[PDB]
């Protein structure tokens, strides 16, 4: 019987006598901010397809900008942990791990490789989940109701460091055990869940399951948000980009300027996807340069195009650089206090 | 006339009245701990050699995990800011647009992608340079008296905020422009350095041509640092990494852990290097584990081997993770107090 690790039962004990002796490493970083640790990666292989790596490369740096603005550090993992949870499976052993090595991260927040922010200026709203430990994107009634397969997203998500999450993650990972575990697993989500299709069972389904027949247990902590991307389908998202930029502005976060794209279902790194390969490359393009014209906006530079790697100037260079107005109050925001 | 922007004669009193007024981004983030910022880049579109992406994602992940011990923050240039200068001359105007955007800034610490953490635990003594803005790994007889284009190294340096670094930027520039100016500069250079091939100026040569012919106006500012490895070329390193593992232990930085393995003239992205393309690769992979080691471990795993992409655990799980602190400290260490 597979096993994340030997049980923790007094982890919210432990945290709290570590940070009462390591005072120099609080849990968070100003009255209203916890720390936060944003963790993501990818296979520790080329890409089957070359390009590939191109497109994780492009999506490190739009995560560098977006935690250098925000003042949260990130973890890049390269490794499996657990021969037995490869694929998606991976991020919960890396989870757990990183949980008990960093006691002073109040929040774990993993973002999928494939995922993008295009709003550099919205931060979450942290107060909003004080009295909550798993924040996902999804619909109450989509995962509890309807138990549909897409009720929720997996890809781009806050766990709070407590032995509430330690469980969790132990509920979680049964079905991960790549061969027959995985497999049988897969045949019961699609038969118990509404449209998923048939295949191996994968981490956002069973959170699905695990949530809908349990929500007794798990429900009361779990926060479903559907106020903002937090997780966002491409394939609703990316066509509205000039739209989004002639009639509004970063810093909403949702329909009229998503913090996150997620490029479900392209996969830039395997050799086939779920859609047009050229769509997908041409629209991650697009995704980065949005997301990355309010980067160089704060340097006075802009993507000629919104699918064009060439850049142009905003306004003239000033032997005044100090007098210039930034717009929207990135170079020196307050998240880095 | 080329010019990298319009002259600037009063910004050390320009940041200094910023700082004032602007407490909350001071420019040395604790005593003798100066506010860096470490800058990499490479071009907008997928390396001409394939696989030269995911060796830019490894050099970029490993530039994280170091800044993530050490507190420094980091920025990814992907941009072509000025079409004259491109190439390893694109770094120039870089530097001045993220130094006047930055005022909080001290030190600018310029990393090229080819460039590689290899000791994650020493940290530059930042005191030995107080008095100087300029830092490069080299010799003062081999710049000063003998002219050597690699004197010097250009790939990984210090640049304090200031005046003076701005001046320098501006005589420094004058080769860049690409076409006649740099083809003729490069003329000039092999003629004038000592054993350098015939090929267009670069930023290195043209370094070493103005700090040898006009040491009296640079050089006080100029510290050639040589104790430590701030550039280590690959090729006297890379062989004696086992040895190093035996018989020394990170934190020395120099011939007993170098900080820095550089893997000059390889090309991994381009083409045509110096070096066999399958050698510089397998050496890049073993340069990369040997500065990963030092990070899984301090999670309970090592690679299996310099050349093994698996890991395996270095201790056995426990259900009292707080009680071992890491081999080096670094999970918690002092840079982030
Ligand atoms: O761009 C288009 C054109 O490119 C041309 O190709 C160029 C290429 O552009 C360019 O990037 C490349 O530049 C690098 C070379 O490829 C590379 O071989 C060279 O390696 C240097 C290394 O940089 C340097 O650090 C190292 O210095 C030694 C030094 O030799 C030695 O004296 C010294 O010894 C010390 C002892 O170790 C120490 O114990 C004692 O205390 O002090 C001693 C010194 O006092 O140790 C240092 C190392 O620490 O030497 C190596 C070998 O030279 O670095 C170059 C810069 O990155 O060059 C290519 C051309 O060759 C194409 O040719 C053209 O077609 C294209 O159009
Ligand atoms: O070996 C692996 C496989 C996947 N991932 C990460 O887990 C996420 C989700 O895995 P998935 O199989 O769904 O790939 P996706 O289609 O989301 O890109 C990926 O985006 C990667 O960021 C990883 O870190 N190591
Ligand atoms: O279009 C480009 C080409 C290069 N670089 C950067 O300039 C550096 C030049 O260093 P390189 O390794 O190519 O020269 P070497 O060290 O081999 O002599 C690269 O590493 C990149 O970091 C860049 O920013 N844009
Ligand atoms: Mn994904
Ligand atoms: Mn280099």
């Amino acid at each position: 019987p597979y096993s994340l690790g030997p049980k923790i039962s007094d982890w919210d004990e432990q945290r709290r006598d570590w940070l009462k002796q390591n005072p120099s490493f609080p849990n968070f970083v100003a009255p209203n901010k916890p720390r936060v640790l944003l963790v993501t990666g990818s296979a520790p292989k080329p890409c089957e397809n070359p390009v590939g790596d191109h497109y994780l490369l492009k999506s490190i740096k739009n995560k560098i900008d977006y935690c250098r603005i925000h003042g949260i550090e990130i973890f890049y993992n390269m490794a499996l942990l657990d021969a037995e949870m490869a694929g998606f499976w991976a991020k919960l052993p890396l989870i757990r791990k990183l949980l008990l090595s960093h006691p002073e991260i109040e929040f774990l927040w993993w973002m999928d490789s494939d995922a993008m922010f295009t709003d550099m200026v919205f931060e979450l709203p942290w107060e909003r989940y004080k009295d909550y430990n798993l924040v996902m994107h999804g619909w109450n009634e989509m995962v509890y109701d309807q138990k549909n397969w897409i009720g929720l997203n997996t890809g781009s998500f806050l766990l709070r460091n407590s032995q509430w999450s330690l469980d969790l993650l132990d509920a979680w990972a049964p079905m991960g055990p790549k061969g027959k575990i995985r497999e049988e697993a897969g045949k019961v989500l699609t038969r118990e869940l509404k449209d998923r299709p048939a295949f191996e069972a994968d981490d956002q389904s069973a959170m699905v399951y695990l949530l809908a027949t349990e929500r007794e247990k798990w429900g009361g902590k779990v926060y479903l948000e559907s106020g903002y991307y937090l997780h966002g389908y491409w394939g609703i998202l990316v066509d509205r980009y000039e739209e989004m930029i002639e009639n509004h502005k970063p810093g909403f976060g949702d329909h009229r300027w998503p913090l996150v794209t997620h490029f479900v279902g392209c996969k830039p790194c395997g050799k086939f996807g779920d859609y047009p390969v050229e769509r997908c490359l041409r629209q991650m393009d697009r995704a980065f340069n949005f997301g990355d014209n309010q980067i160089l906006q704060m340097y006075g530079f802009t993507h000629k195009s919104l699918g064009s790697r060439r850049v142009k100037p905003t306004r003239n260079q000033t032997d005044r650089p100090l007098d210039a107005k930034d717009e929207f109050g990135l170079l020196h925001p307050p998240f880095k206090a």
